[PDB]
């Protein structure tokens, strides 16, 4: 019952995190159906993200008063309704309105999920994280291939059904802030996160219309990279799993360094299928190391109020996604979408330094 009552959430984290990134493999399709240009559709990522940023904190506030599995139901219900609206969406406006619906559930979910794994008890958090992790590897790739044969609306409708079958699996298994603002080390971590995420989502958001409209390759080759990155992620995630309980500083910095490289070398490694592919192998490995790197450290640094740690982590993570989407959008629209790799490499340089600085300053851990 423990493993189940938690594996059900680990799955549940897979759904929410799967959803928000699926648009990355669906920009062309979504654009085609609405007679706009790829990058223009990129903003539904920012809108989503920034709603999760704005509401992660106020929503949990209001919601924590009354917080049974009841709340998960109403998330899932809204999640499921919104996803039905995406499928029916009769304008790119209606689509993005639907994305807010999801984001409202998203916002609330990810405040809560940190604790609940523990309340059914631990290492409940790896499971959650495994789900988080298995989103990039199975979720997003398979979401593209579905969007290939069947198109984007079915992809969105599909996910809505998961939420249900998992909701039903869910129902069968049932029953502050100034202190953190005054942990500079935690704040510094919250800082590093915001920045490095913007760096990565400058580029990663538009990788599809990049591999298609800019590097010239097939829409199959794009889908190919997305698989490679996900699995690259498995390597990355299991490098950490086995080696992140120590070495956390060094891994994270070298990772961020690796990311730096990849972002700079995006345009030069294009026109070299094998090149972009390796890039993908390294990029991916960096992505998960950095991604889990922060979650682990925030939790470490905030034992007495983990969920509020995580509530902040959630929101402040989503600033970076909207940031990177938007800057990625704007470079693509106004100067060239080839300079997304380079533009993003600027926030990544800063982060490398900030990384090394703060790990020197606070070597304490465990
Ligand atoms: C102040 C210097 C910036 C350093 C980063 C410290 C975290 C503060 C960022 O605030 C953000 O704005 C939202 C608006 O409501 C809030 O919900 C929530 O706090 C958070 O997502
Ligand atoms: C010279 C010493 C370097 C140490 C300073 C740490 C880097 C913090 C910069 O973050 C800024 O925050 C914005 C998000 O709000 C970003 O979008 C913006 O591009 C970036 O400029
Ligand atoms: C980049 C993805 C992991 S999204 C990210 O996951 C985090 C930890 O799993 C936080 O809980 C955020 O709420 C969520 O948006």
């Amino acid at each position: 019952v423990a493993w189940l009552r938690v594996v059900t959430l680990a799955v549940a984290a897979f759904i929410f995190n799967t959803t928000e990134f699926v648009p990355v493999g669906l920009l062309s399709d979504i654009a085609q159906s609405f007679h706009m240009q790829t990058a223009q559709v990129g903003i539904m990522l920012t809108i989503y993200a920034w709603v999760v940023a704005l509401m992660s904190l106020p929503f949990m506030l209001m919601t924590s008063q009354v917080e049974r599995r009841k709340l998960l139901i109403c998330l899932f219900v809204v999640f499921i309704a919104s996803h039905v609206l995406s499928f029916l969406s009769w304008s790119f406006t209606v689509l993005v309105i639907s994305r807010i619906g999801v984001a409202f559930a998203h916002a609330i979910f990810w405040s809560i999920t940190a604790s609940l794994a523990i309340r059914m008890a631990a290492q409940a958090l790896s499971l959650i994280a495994t789900g988080t992790a298995l989103a990039m590897v199975l979720g997003l790739p398979l979401g593209r291939i579905v969007g290939q044969y069947f198109g984007w609306r079915m992809t969105f409708f599909a996910i809505g059904i998961g939420a249900l079958i998992t909701l039903l699996c869910l129902i069968k298994l049932l029953p502050s802030l100034p202190l953190l603002f005054r942990r500079p080390a935690l704040m510094s971590i919250y800082l590093l996160t915001v920045v490095v995420v913007t760096a990565h989502y400058t580029a990663y958001s538009y990788i599809e219309p990049f591999v298609q409209n800019i590097a010239g390759f097939s829409a199959n080759f794009a889908t190919a990279l997305l698989l490679l990155l996900g699995g690259a992620g498995i390597i990355g995630s299991v490098i950490f799993g086995k080696l992140g309980n120590q070495y956390a500083s060094a891994l994270v910095s070298t990772a961020i360094a690796l990311l730096l490289v990849c972002l700079a070398l995006l345009l030069p490694a294009a026109n070299s299928e094998i090149h972009l592919g390796v890039l993908s192998i390294f990029w991916g490995i960096a992505m998960m190391i950095i991604g889990l790197g922060m979650q682990v450290k925030v939790l470490a640094l905030a034992p007495d109020a983990t969920d509020v740690a995580m509530a902040l982590f959630s929101g402040i993570f989503n600033i970076g996604i909207g940031a990177g989407a938007l800057v990625g959008n704007q470079v693509s629209l106004h100067w060239s979408m080839s300079m997304i790799g380079y533009v993003g490499a600027v926030p990544a340089f800063a982060a490398l330094i900030w990384s090394i600085i703060i790990f020197r300053r606070w070597p304490v851990t465990l």
